[PDB]
């Protein structure tokens, strides 16, 4: 139960660090 949600909408995933407002 961790890897079934992570960033919102306006939430992208950095290549280097986590869910943040895009990238």
């Amino acid at each position: 139960e961790n890897f079934v949600g992570g960033c919102a909408t306006g939430f992208k995933r950095t290549a280097d660090g986590r869910c943040k407002p895009t990238f």
